[PDB]
């Protein structure tokens, strides 16, 4: 259900969004290269992939993370680590919808989120722009898992807009924000947003839709179990702004199922 290119690119962005976990590509020096213990990135390690920027722990709730330069598949990706501190988890936690008309009119964001990008967006947002100033022609993509996709997204939206396109591969990440944040992420221009989940992740389903939680469109779902190697007619496109028949199911959900975007993910050491 999905050309070979849309495939080759969801693989290549879920070991850049896993790459992010790993300890060492967190204080790694600029110009190094982005490598993954176990096979965490096979496909990154293969490019010519190296770090522009690498922070961790930085403004609230630990936003950590790269942005790495990545010169065989000409792009400036700026990956976010998913959850793993307990700060992390903290702020996950802060699920109160907060006003983000800056970014839209009548959009509310899930605050957490909001909070830590609006805590880093100034110093990120320049490390992108030096970075498409020297290689003008490369792509400029965000990335991330989870907690990490939730972050992308919103920076992905903050930051469209400044003569860049930005696109934006989420995996497992929840919801965002309210229906008006919903529609407005299903239409802005200068990029575009994919959103993948996987079957019935747990992730993708909060926070509750009855807290004013909703989800862009369309969505990307990968029906393949965990484990199991994905093929391109495994990746089903569900379209429509909190459609169910994706992973938005009345079902049981599932934990390791987050765990399992392509490969592992979220448990590199
Ligand atoms: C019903 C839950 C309340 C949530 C309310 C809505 C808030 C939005 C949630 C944000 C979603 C998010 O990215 O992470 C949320 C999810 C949900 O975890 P869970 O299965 O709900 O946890 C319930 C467990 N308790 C009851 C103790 C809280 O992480 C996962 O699935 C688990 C991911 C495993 C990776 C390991 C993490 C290691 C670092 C943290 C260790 C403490």
């Amino acid at each position: 259900e999905v050309s070979q290119d849309l495939f080759n690119q969801f693989n290549l962005f879920a070991q850049y969004s896993a790459a992010a976990y790993c300890g060492k590509n967190n204080d790694a020096p600029a110009g190094t290269n982005i490598t993954c213990t176990g096979n965490a990135c096979p496909e990154v390690e293969k490019a010519d992939a190296t770090f522009l920027y690498s922070f961790e722990d930085s403004g609230v709730g630990d936003v950590t993370g790269f942005l790495a330069l990545d010169n065989t598949n000409k792009l400036i990706v700026l990956s976010f680590r998913g959850s793993r501190s307990i700060e992390n988890w903290i702020g996950n936690l802060n699920f109160d919808l907060k006003e983000i008309n800056d970014i839209c009119s009548g959009c509310r964001g899930h605050d957490g989120f909001t909070s830590s990008w609006r805590s880093v967006a100034d110093t990120l947002r320049q490390k992108v722009e030096d970075a498409v100033r020297e290689h003008p022609d490369y792509r400029v993509v965000f990335t991330g898992h989870s907690l990490g996709g939730a972050l992308a997204t919103v920076a992905g939206a903050d930051l469209r807009g400044n003569g860049y396109d930005i696109d934006v591969f989420s995996y497992g990440a929840p919801r965002v924000g309210n229906r008006a944040f919903a529609e407005f992420l299903t239409v802005q221009t200068g990029g575009t947003l994919y959103r993948i989940t996987h079957t019935n992740d747990i992730v993708p389903r909060l926070p509750p839709r009855e807290f004013g939680y909703s989800h862009s469109s369309p969505e990307y779902w990968i029906k393949s179990g965990t484990l199991v190697p994905v093929t391109r007619n495994d990746i089903v496109k569900i379209e429509g702004i909190d459609a169910t028949g994706g992973n938005n199911q009345p079902n049981i959900p599932d934990i390791p199922a987050h765990l399992w975007y392509f490969g592992l993910i979220g448990t590199c050491l």
